[PDB]
């Protein structure tokens, strides 16, 4: 059971579920029945295909076990802010999707992968890590006991799996640059309609981006703590990356730490921002979202400023 105290803060966009570890698949559990009721899945089925999720989550330093449940409760909030939006199958698909989402990351980005002549590159050409994370989605679905949409007619099957499959791509940040200027435009004219499936798929595809980066909409001492995980990741790869003869860019330099501020202040700017604005244009109770990054884009202009 869920402490009476969480039940009322698991609602909230800035819930950090940073100090609950023991509890991580349990509030997965209580999210999945609360966004599509209690008998969403068969509970044996679920468990299994939670721990084994867990277990195919690698200890690196940030893309772990601890990221995929931060972006799953951060896609709950959403689903739980816009009710009747989304369908039984996308707010099944997208919890799973979101758990599911950087599912055996080596702490390597795509950028690596395919400058190294990597085998996973040779594979997938593009969006490698994310084609690689949704094929290790199936492959876990596909396990003894694991199918957790057996339920499903054959038509909702591949359906599911559909929304899971462009969720996961969209989590790319190399494709989220287009989908928000496409999003943008059709918002500002008045072309938006959620009825066209090719829409819908653009504004999962954002909802996937701004749970995916959701660690700048925390309180900032958590926001903080978050970046200094990330940056060990980043770190490690550009310490590989030397010892190949390739000089590394600023941001996975360990010996550049001085300039993380101002990379902070740019992708708070570039990517972050616009991300949530965008969101909140569409979605508009998602607001609290774009005022949390906000908050934290004031606290990196303070730490430049040296406040
Ligand atoms: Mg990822
Ligand atoms: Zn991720």
């Amino acid at each position: 059971t869920l402490p009476v105290r969480l039940c009322k803060e698991i609602e909230l966009f800035h819930f950090d579920i940073g100090p609950f570890e023991n509890m991580w698949p349990g509030i997965f559990v209580y999210m999945v029945h609360r966004s599509c009721g209690t008998s969403c899945f068969e509970l044996e089925k679920l468990c299994r295909f939670i721990m084994s999720v867990k277990k195919n989550y690698r200890r690196v330093p940030y893309h772990n076990w601890k990221h995929a449940v931060t972006v799953a409760h951060c896609m709950y909030a959403i689903l739980q802010n816009n009710h009747t939006l989304f369908t039984d199958l996308e707010r099944k698909g997208l919890l799973i999707a979101c758990l599911c989402h950087d599912l055996d990351h080596r702490g390597f980005s795509n950028s690596y992968l395919q400058k190294f002549d990597h085998p996973l590159a040779a594979l997938y050409s593009t969006s490698t890590m994310e084609q690689h994370h949704f094929s290790q989605t199936v492959s876990i679905l596909q396990l003894e006991g694991h199918n957790i949409f057996s339920t499903l007619s054959s038509s909702e099957y591949e359906q599911v799996l559909e929304i899971i499959r462009k969720a996961i791509i969209a989590t790319d940040l190399a494709l989220y640059f287009g989908n928000r200027k496409q999003l943008e435009e059709m918002y500002q004219t008045g072309s938006l309609n959620l009825n066209n499936q090719s829409h819908r798929d653009r504004v999962i595809g954002l909802m996937m981006t701004a749970c995916d980066l959701c660690s700048v909409t925390k309180l900032w001492p958590v926001t903080k703590l978050t970046a200094n995980d990330i940056y060990a990741e980043f770190w490690a790869e550009g310490d590989e990356m030397k010892k190949l003869g390739i000089q590394p860019i600023p941001m996975m330099d360990r010996d550049k730490k001085d300039e993380v501020p101002q990379g902070q202040l740019g992708f708070y700017n570039a990517v972050a921002i616009p991300c949530y604005t965008t969101l909140t244009q569409i979605l508009p109770p998602t607001e609290p979202l774009l005022k949390a990054c906000r908050d934290n884009l004031s606290q990196w202009e303070k730490v430049i400023r040296g406040e």
